């Protein structure tokens, strides 16, 4: 049997970005739109810095920027937990430590509004060299491919995972940014708790010639795998 969380997912899905941030107290907002394809795992989707300059890496909030567009195959079905919790939606959590720097703290409810499915984040950083990697634009624009290991959290009806993205500096070198992170569901109905697995990712990141405003588009692919 199709459950309605699963069912939501079958065919291109709208989806829209909301981000305020305020990172050492440089405030700032974000909107992205685009599209989820879950069926192929794939995320095509433009960001806007609408309140002026970025005043941190573009790359630094791609994991912030809906895994609920994973390519769960079939014989994984009953492992994912983001699709269940829908339309609903759940609560993403994370702690995200850049090695010899600040932090970011991100809270973020995914959910379905009508057809769309909504990204609505607040992140906080705090502790930020003003002259570091971060706050001082040193890494580059690119990303590299992560396995992601995701673990059930049954006292909080939920999914936890802790990751290491490596951020390559403009020196060759690599700013480490090590994310723990919690997902509960929004809502009060049933959801499924996976067997411990995996979901591989591929992100390229690129600009929009015509695009005048600061941006960032992404092109996200992930799968989850046994």
């Amino acid at each position: 049997m199709v459950s309605k969380g699963e069912e939501l997912f079958t065919g291109v899905v709208p989806i829209l970005v909301e981000l305020d941030g305020d990172v050492n107290g440089h405030k700032f907002s974000v909107s992205g739109e685009g599209e989820g394809d879950a069926t192929y795992g794939k995320l095509t989707l433009k960001f806007i810095c609408t309140t002026g300059k970025l005043p941190v890496p573009w790359p630094t909030l791609v994991t912030t920027f809906v895994t609920c567009f994973a390519r769960y195959p079939d014989h994984m079905r009953q492992h994912d937990f983001f699709k269940s919790a829908m339309p609903e939606g759940y609560v993403q959590e994370r702690t995200i430590f850049f090695k010899d720097d600040g932090n970011y703290k991100t809270r973020a409810e995914v959910k379905f509004e009508g057809d769309t499915l909504v990204n609505r984040i607040e992140l906080k950083g705090i502790d930020f060299k003003e002259d570091g990697n971060i706050l001082g634009h040193k890494l580059e624009y690119n990303y590299n491919s992560h396995n992601v290991y995701i673990m059930a959290d049954k006292q909080k009806n939920g999914i936890k995972a802790n990751f290491k993205i490596r951020h390559n500096i403009e020196d060759g070198s690599v700013q480490l940014a090590d994310h723990y992170q919690q997902n509960t569901p929004i809502g009060d109905g049933p959801v499924l708790l996976p067997d411990n697995h995996y979901l591989s990712y591929q992100s390229a990141l690129s600009k929009d010639p015509n695009e005048k405003r600061d941006h960032m588009v992404l092109l996200e692919f992930v799968t989850a795998a046994g």
